[PDB]
DNA sequence: GTAGACCTGGACG
DNA sequence: CGTCCAGTCTAC
């Protein structure tokens, strides 16, 4: 998942585990049945603790859990996204973890590729560094200088897949989606960028975090697909207002655009085993 | 810059 | 079966 479908989830585990009381929690397979995490040890040996929040900033979700018998030392359960990573109320397929809250209250954590990570903490100034790894957070912040983009001489579709540089949430898709709206050829440096390209690159990038945080079923929340109708959406970007109900792939993974233009499968980011598909169309970038 | 790996598939010939 | 495709870290 990436920035619009962490954010949604956080808002969904809100919904039903804020001011829940997490008694146990239980890594069944994958990575995280053969070795513990790090800070599991001691995180169990606190339990039971209380859910106080559950905030996201780009790709990157923590728990904040306390004591009400001691308010101080809280904890975090740190989780980052691999590619096939979805929360779920029910144990589905590739479920990786189960954390078991009061009153049997259940909630199950899927993977299929095992590249999903997670890390406990009782310090919160190693969570404000974590924090301060990551750029802005495209969808959640409205006040997000792209100015920056220009100091840059990198293809602009490596800049927005990067999570310090310029912003956090951008993912594959999402930067394939931007460019096409904003008409720009993602080989074209940060640094040969225009006044006006880079402000009519921030409208779209509020446009598309925003179409794909409302939206109800893209395809990587399948677990989440009956509470993200259920619940109501965040009012990130006010200004902005998507014509769209729903978020459809106007070049992603497509052999042609809604015009009819050709679609290159380009490989520009990466090297060797890490090679990303960049899909986007010249006749329009 | 270029190379590999972590893991488990789905879709296609 | 065989071949492509599908977030982030490490090393020369």
């Amino acid at each position: 998942p990436e920035g619009p479908e962490v954010a949604l989830t956080a808002d969904i585990l809100e919904k039903y585990f804020k001011g829940k009381t997490l008694e146990y929690i239980d890594f069944i397979s994958g990575r995280y049945s053969k070795s513990e995490p790090e800070g599991y040890d001691d995180f169990i040996a606190n339990l039971p603790l209380k859910v106080s929040n559950v905030d996201t900033k780009g790709k990157f979700l923590w728990f904040e859990l306390f004591d009400p018998n001691d308010k101080s030392n809280k904890w975090y359960i740190w989780n980052t996204f691999g590619l096939t990573d979805m929360w779920s109320l029910f144990e589905a397929k590739y479920t990786r973890a189960v954390l078991s809250f009061d009153n049997e209250l259940m909630a199950y954590f899927s993977d299929m590729r095992n590249f999903g990570t997670f890390k406990f903490s009782n310090s919160e100034k190693e969570l404000k560094r974590k924090l301060n790894e990551l750029g802005p957070d495209f969808l959640k912040n409205d006040d997000i200088d792209i100015s920056k983009i220009k100091k840059y001489k990198q293809p602009i579709v490596a800049l927005l897949m990067d999570q310090k540089k310029i912003g956090s949430g951008l993912g594959n898709y999402l930067v394939a989606e931007i460019l096409y709206r904003a008409k720009i050829d993602p080989h074209k440096l940060g640094s040969n960028l225009t006044d006006q390209e880079i402000e009519n690159l921030w409208y779209w990038i509020k446009y598309e975090t925003k179409l794909a945080y409302d939206s109800n079923h893209i395809g990587y929340m399948v677990n989440l697909e009956n509470e993200s109708s259920k619940i109501g959406r965040k009012n990130y970007h006010p200004n902005i207002h998507p014509t769209e109900k729903e978020f459809d792939f106007l070049v992603y993974r497509k052999k042609k655009d809604p015009n009819g233009n050709k679609v290159i499968a380009d490989k520009i980011i990466g090297s060797g085993k890490n090679k990303r598909t960049t899909y986007w169309a010249p006749a329009i970038q």
